């Protein structure tokens, strides 16, 4: 579709486009086809660790994408018995690899009334002695609400009272509307990290996981099942992307900005119609309908075939009267797909 | 690290640069998209490896991210508790690995020198039960470079139909046969499943780009579950091995040359160790597992010995659960080869 908003990545670069931001396109050509370092090579884990003073190049294991990351840390934590305790609405392979890997899933809804803020008294109740990963996805996608402090203080003394770990996938740490890394707050926290949704190269391929030793080495090994390396040409693109991160991620803020206001603005011409709890950082928003008849699966159905515009509807989170809208477009096409969700609206 | 380096399963490896040169893509990859790729690999990529059977379509085949990737997702799709996998041994520990992880009860065929490393279909079928779900069938071998003979992989088809047993043909080195290429598997018999990939016989190793072909439903069912192991593979990654393949007549040439010539300088040491060293002539591939016929000697401390002194890796053929045996990379530069083998000589005589 033409004009799709139901991605949770910015608009993408070409790889020309890249290069000539990063400056990497000569070196490329000398870069070795053989298997790139199993680790992540020096220059990518050296600019990860350069984000955070926590963190340093050898806390760092380079995936394919965060999604081989979950899953190799998630199987690396599994025993029989095991419990994770999921926030959803969240990405849907936190809490369908565990489920995947025999893992007792436990979901700790958040809800638009509450800020989607996770409440520590309602998590305490899902923690126990089994449960061997909380996951924390801060920002938070779809919602781009940001854990505060206090509630992290609380997650962190949940999590260190049950030898629970936190599995902190910090995505989108990279647009607030940096942030800083969990990494150093807690002993129990794993860090996750990816160049995909916030620097327009989501087909790199680019993430990482960050903990200490043991956790790095016995999610290394198991690397060795699920992809072996990833290739030194995505790594050495990704490492040039973060150390040039200020010629990408301005732009991307702007964008989001100013896409941010312009749904506020359209919040005020639907009259209480639409509503949203206001993101923090990232590249997503969840809106819903203040009608609980409405169901915005019928509105993004008519919009897409009709008008092309695609917006996520809410059922994908089980958040039947939401809608997923990206924030990373060319505002023109934002206002575009908000100017013809007005009329499927009036209609 | 060690700068000669014979203890790997790939060729000799391109830079991007040496690659792109007999490919001509250079100019292409400026414009790709960073967008996410075709989830199922993209249509240039699956149409280059279609063309190569004509029992393959650009439909059955799912692009993933080395065929270890494949390997897990295919695995785990057909894992059902009490199943158990046959697999030929020595072979990629992944191909055993993996299913062990999930699981699966492991039934290990063991491949024997004195029998040529080649499948006994009775002894086969005495592994193959109702409970077995995949035969693993990894032709050209690693480690031992033997190709299945015609009447071995009718008598493997027979168990696996007679059971409702799937085949997983990992035909990674059908690239380098010593035709062009060796004949895909995949059209055969329904049973078959096919794994691919351009990285140990192109030089691109770390390219990361594999594929399994299928039949429609386990195409479906592995690209399920690939959004929870990689999602995609880059469109860099999947362009620059299509044209691997779309020029594959520009780069296998040499390679093929080059393992020949180092067949034949190991075929003059055999003779120059007058006896002391044998092997099964490999037949297919990048890969040799020569043995001492000397029961005394252990491969082990003789590649300790051999990378400490001289710089060369050789791998022990314990990590094949071989001790006589060792591997030894034919993909490399007959000088690089021939330095390696005068020097193995050298540690053998003290
Ligand atoms: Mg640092
Ligand atoms: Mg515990
Ligand atoms: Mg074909």
């Amino acid at each position: 579709v033409p004009y799709n908003l139901g991605e949770s990545s910015v608009d993408n670069f070409t790889l020309g486009e890249l290069l000539n931001l990063t400056g990497d396109r000569d070196a490329l050509d000398q870069l070795s086809l053989m298997n790139n370092d199993t680790h992540g090579s020096l220059r990518l884990r050296e600019a990860i660790a350069s984000l955070d003073k926590s963190v340093s190049p050898d806390d760092i294991l380079v995936t394919a994408g965060t999604t081989e990351a979950i899953l190799i840390y998630f199987k690396v934590r599994y025993r029989s018995g095991a419990n994770v305790v999921v926030p959803v609405p969240t990405f849907h392979v936190l809490y369908e690899t565990p489920a995947f890997l025999g893992y007792e899933v436990r979901y700790l809804q958040l809800r638009a009334e509450n800020g989607f803020r996770i409440d520590p008294q309602e998590l305490a109740k899902l923690v126990d002695d089994n449960t061997e990963v909380i996951v924390l996805n801060t920002p938070q996608n779809p919602s781009g609400v940001v854990c505060s402090e206090t509630e992290i203080q609380s997650i962190i003394e949940i999590a260190e009272k049950h030898n629970a770990e936190i599995l902190a996938d910090e995505h989108y740490r990279f647009l607030p509307h940096i942030l800083p890394s969990l990494y150093g707050l807690s002993p129990k926290i794993i860090s996750l990290g990816s160049t995909g949704k916030c620097f327009g190269c989501i087909g790199l391929r680019i993430g990482w996981l960050i903990g200490n030793p043991e956790i790095i080495k016995a999610c290394h090994f198991f690397k060795d099942y699920t992809t072996h390396t990833v290739c030194v040409l995505n790594d050495y693109i990704a490492a040039g992307v973060l150390l040039h991160k200020g010629k990408i991620l301005p732009r991307y803020r702007q964008m989001i900005q100013h896409n941010i206001q312009q749904f506020e603005t359209f919040i005020k011409q639907q009259r209480g119609l639409i509503d949203w709890v206001k993101p923090e950082a990232g590249t997503i928003a969840f809106p819903f309908f203040t009608d609980p008849n409405i169901n915005s699966k019928i509105v993004a159905k008519r919009l897409v075939e009709d008008h092309g515009v695609l917006l996520l509807p809410g059922e994908a989170f089980d958040r039947p009267s939401h809608f997923r809208i990206a924030l990373g477009v060319e505002p023109s096409l934002f206002q575009y797909a908000l100017e013809k969700l007005a009329i499927v609206i009036e209609t």
